[PDB]
């Protein structure tokens, strides 16, 4: 497993996303309140998907060669695995937060769905300007995504409890920022254009994936807004 | 990619689900019914999953080759991602017209994901006679949700709103007769017995497929039957 | 399909899936009360997802071979697709029936979901040491639904109706026993140390997975607890 650079950034998002599951685990430990018992369930998911998919690329399972340009280039497939789960789950928490329609969340776990898909298509795609293409349409269904966070969701939070709204915008704000950065990474990276090497790119999608996992969920589960309104 | 002669039907195909698709999308904005929005939702997000899946097949990483009697047989699979997710969705979209019990919502969307499953394995078993045993397992599956939707829908139906029932009755005739022409198609050409050519069978699937997604959405997304009845 | 030894497990396993599914089929025949309806179409659809899959495994399809330990070993791989759909199946018919929070069912699925696949990516797995740090990390995913199981439900049954008591005692009991011994027969068969030939190893999955499915569905819907209370 040592043979590959990339090797201690897996190493190190293995354990992060490992010790984070077991840290929501034991603090979700006696809570009652139905409401809050979904938020800490959606918000163990994540890491604990993540961890699984993690090791799997540190094992060397999660990694297979796509040939494009005349090279055999190494494109790690798990991390579509992982998200294709963990986005609508990260969603699904925000959603709820504002109380979202149905409609609304079909609509975002559809078009997040649409982002993962076509992105992984982009990643396994021989003909090298095809993955620009798909690249294309993965970055319009983010940009669907993140429209909706801010001119669908952040409407209705602004009439909820104060509490709602300020740990929504909160989160809403650090989503927009980190989710922008992964097409970024993919386009300059190795399943793109190839000019940042893969093992600063691993880092990279390191630091970003346990930003918006753990970093997310302790900002959310030390929120009161995410139990009922209770005496 | 225009070296095979179907090229023009998954050129046209990808056109006319990417202007569905936008149509759609445009007409669905400002909509603020919540009833209304998840009809849009659904009946927007199914030709966006075709629209992808054609691509694919235009592009050529949505065919593989099946070796069976003898030859390479070239076999499009994306047909069936794309059936795995559009299916259940326009089956969603006739039970909420209707109203239907959450039991009836999972048999139907648990007889469909056989019905498709099967039919998967089926086009890439390289066991020529062992196909048609998965063909007629996948239509079995489809005749259960053709009775289920003229034996449980349509005494529902009847008793709602006037708009609803016919908004009901005239979309389930276009699903029952739509999609029964499916199995007669595999059977006929590539996937089966070999008589229709594939370019031919592509064009069938392609009326096939707009008709049944884009007709059935103008059909629907027209309707009073979507919103809820208010002064 | 003769050439295997185990086929004549995989047969009566197909034939007894088969049997179950038509019985539960027209057993639910005109059940009107929408509460006995759900259990009905997840019940049913339980053994219809097993018989599909019992049939790949006799037909061919649903094996591969995975090189470790120095050999090329048969992995029927299509138990892994029939039990990611159908474990979250049985454990919703046990969470219906006692009314469970919202938090605890995704709980339950997603631990589910992480237990089939890490089973999968064991079975998989080319590198013999690492087959049983899967089959590790798996195992920790039964032992909380387990828990959650006699922790979580067994409290809440206890304040219901007494039939729905009594008939979930009974279905706990009867998964409890039945699931914790997979892991086992995996353990010492061919996807593990490989002290069980193949043969038996597959009669022990289908006496296993005939009594999971059949057996407890049995139980099931035979009981009174899966009707609404009414005059
Ligand atoms: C939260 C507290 C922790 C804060 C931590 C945030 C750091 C995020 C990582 C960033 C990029 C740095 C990557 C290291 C740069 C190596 C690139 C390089 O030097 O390549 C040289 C090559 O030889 C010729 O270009
Ligand atoms: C809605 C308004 C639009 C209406 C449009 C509906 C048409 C649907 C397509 C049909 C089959 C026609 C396929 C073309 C027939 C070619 C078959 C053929 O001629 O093969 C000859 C071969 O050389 C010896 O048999
Ligand atoms: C519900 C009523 C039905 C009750 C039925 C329950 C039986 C379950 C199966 C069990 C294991 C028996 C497997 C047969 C044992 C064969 C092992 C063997 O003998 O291997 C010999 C080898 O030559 C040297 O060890
Ligand atoms: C080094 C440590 C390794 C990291 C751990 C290995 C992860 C894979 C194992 C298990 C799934 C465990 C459960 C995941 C689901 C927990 C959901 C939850 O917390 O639900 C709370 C809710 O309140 C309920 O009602
Ligand atoms: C493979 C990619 C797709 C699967 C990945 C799994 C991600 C979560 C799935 C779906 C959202 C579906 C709609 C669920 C929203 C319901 C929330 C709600 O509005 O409330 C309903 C509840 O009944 C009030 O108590
Ligand atoms: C309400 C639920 C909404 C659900 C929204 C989901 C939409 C998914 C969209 C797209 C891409 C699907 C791509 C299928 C990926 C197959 C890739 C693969 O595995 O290919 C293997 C091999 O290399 C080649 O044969
Ligand atoms: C709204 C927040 C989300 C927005 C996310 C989308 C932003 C995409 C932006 C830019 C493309 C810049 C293209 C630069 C690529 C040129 C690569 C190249 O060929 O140059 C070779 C290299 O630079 C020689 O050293
Ligand atoms: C040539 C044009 C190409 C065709 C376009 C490329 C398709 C892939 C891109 C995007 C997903 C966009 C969103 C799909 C989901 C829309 C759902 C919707 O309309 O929801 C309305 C509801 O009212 C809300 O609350
Ligand atoms: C891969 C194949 C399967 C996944 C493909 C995605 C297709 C849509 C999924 C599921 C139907 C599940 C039951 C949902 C029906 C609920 C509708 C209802 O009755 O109303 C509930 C709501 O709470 C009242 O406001
Ligand atoms: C409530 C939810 C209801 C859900 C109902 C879903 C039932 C799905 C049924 C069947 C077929 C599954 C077939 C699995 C397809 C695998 C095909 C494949 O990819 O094979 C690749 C390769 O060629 C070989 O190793
Ligand atoms: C209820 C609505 C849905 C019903 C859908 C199911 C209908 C299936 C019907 C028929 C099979 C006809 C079989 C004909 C195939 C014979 C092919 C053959 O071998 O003949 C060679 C060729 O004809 C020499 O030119
Ligand atoms: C030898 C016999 C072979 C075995 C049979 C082949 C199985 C594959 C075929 C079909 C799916 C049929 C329907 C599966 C879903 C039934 C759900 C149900 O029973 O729903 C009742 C509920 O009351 C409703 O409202
Ligand atoms: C691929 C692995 C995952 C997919 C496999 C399919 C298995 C069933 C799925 C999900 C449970 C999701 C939560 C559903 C629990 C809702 C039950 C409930 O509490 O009641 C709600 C209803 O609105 C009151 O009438
Ligand atoms: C609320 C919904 C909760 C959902 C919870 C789901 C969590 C799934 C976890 C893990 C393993 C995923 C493993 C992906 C399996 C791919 C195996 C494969 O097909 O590999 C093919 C080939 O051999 C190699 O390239
Ligand atoms: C709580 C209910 C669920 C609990 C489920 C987990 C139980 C796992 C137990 C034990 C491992 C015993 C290990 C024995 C394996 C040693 C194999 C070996 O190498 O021995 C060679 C062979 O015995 C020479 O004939
Ligand atoms: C837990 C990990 C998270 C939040 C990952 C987010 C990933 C995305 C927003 C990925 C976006 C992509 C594009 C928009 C286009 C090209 C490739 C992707 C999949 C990296
Ligand atoms: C959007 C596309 C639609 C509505 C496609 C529908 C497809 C089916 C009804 C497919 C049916 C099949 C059979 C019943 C048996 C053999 C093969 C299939 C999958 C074509
Ligand atoms: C219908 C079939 C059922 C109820 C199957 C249940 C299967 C499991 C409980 C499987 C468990 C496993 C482990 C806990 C670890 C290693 C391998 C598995 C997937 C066999």
């Amino acid at each position: 497993i040592t043979g590959r650079p990339e090797w201690i950034w897996l190493a190190l998002g293995t354990a992060l996303m490992g010790l984070g599951t077991l840290y929501f685990l034991v603090k979700g430990m006696g809570v009652s309140d139905p409401d809050a018992k979904k938020f800490y369930a959606i918000t163990t998911l994540v890491p604990a998907i993540a961890f699984t998919m993690y090791l799997s690329m540190l094992l060397g399972y999660g990694l297979t060669m796509v040939p494009f340009g005349g090279e055999q280039n190494p494109i790690y497939w798990a991390r579509y695995a992982d998200w294709l789960f963990t986005t609508p789950l990260l969603l699904l928490d925000l959603a709820l937060l504002v109380d979202a329609d149905q409609g609304t969340i079909l609509a975002l776990v559809g078009a997040d769905g649409i982002m993962i898909g076509t992105g992984l298509v982009g990643a396994l795609t021989k003909v090298y300007s095809y993955r620009f293409v798909w690249w294309a349409i993965s970055t319009a269904a983010m940009l669907y995504i993140l429209y909706v966070l801010f001119f669908g969701f952040t409407s209705k939070a602004e009439s909820m409890r104060p509490e709602v709204a300020s740990t929504f915008k909160v989160l809403r704000n650090v989503t927009v920022v980190l989710w922008s950065a992964y097409p970024v990474v993919w386009l300059i990276g190795s399943e793109g254009a190839g000019i940042v090497p893969l093992n600063i790119e691993t880092l990279l999608f390191m630091v970003l994936d346990v930003s918006a996992k753990v970093g997310f969920g302790l900002i959310l589960l030390r929120s009161r807004a995410i139990f009922g309104e209770a005496e």
